[PDB]
């Protein structure tokens, strides 16, 4: 429920194993 820092407009933050969810083209966590 808190922004991670990077966006996922083009590249999703999945193949990085950061543990963030792509939402509103931006990565969020907890």
């Amino acid at each position: 429920g808190i922004p991670c820092g990077e966006s996922c407009v083009w590249i999703p933050c999945i193949s990085s194993a950061i543990g963030c969810s792509c939402k509103s083209k931006v990565c969020y966590r907890n």
